[PDB]
């Protein structure tokens, strides 16, 4: 059941995003702009296919995928990764693999807010999104 994740979401809090992006090898200037950017994430479904848009004044991305089926992805920071998204414990878990590395993007609804936890290396970033009507 992915349905409570669907809709338009706006970033309202961020913790440790610089640590996360730095761990991925993102350069200082991009990290600087990212620290002041508040994306909008739009999650939509059509049958078995989810589409996840991330929009901002800096970078935009869009992916479409079926839960549990690997897909190719080119991330906002230009990594070419092998990805899979599943539901696990009611959380939407996105795993990216490239060059033997991994990162996870885990989304979980808590009190109506969408909490995105990003882990790479030892870095753990928590970002909070609120629903927009
Ligand atoms: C959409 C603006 C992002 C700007 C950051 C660019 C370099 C870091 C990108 C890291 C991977 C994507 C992180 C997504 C974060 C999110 O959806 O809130």
């Amino acid at each position: 059941m992915v349905d409570a994740f669907l809709g338009t979401w706006k970033l309202v809090d961020s913790k440790n995003f610089d640590d996360y992006s730095k761990s991925l090898g993102v350069g200082f200037a991009t990290r600087q702009v990212a620290s002041m950017t508040k994306p909008t994430t739009i999650i939509e479904k059509n049958g078995d296919i989810l589409t996840l848009k991330t929009h901002s004044t800096f970078k935009n991305t869009e992916i479409s995928f079926k839960l549990g089926v690997e897909f190719d992805e080119t991330t906002a920071d230009d990594r070419k990764v092998k990805s899979i998204v599943t539901l696990d414990g009611g959380k939407l878990v996105h795993l990216q693999k490239w060059d033997g590395q991994e990162t996870t993007l885990v989304r979980e609804l808590i009190d109506g807010k969408l909490i995105l936890t990003l882990t790479h290396g030892t870095a753990v970033c928590t970002r909070t999104y609120e629903k927009e009507a």
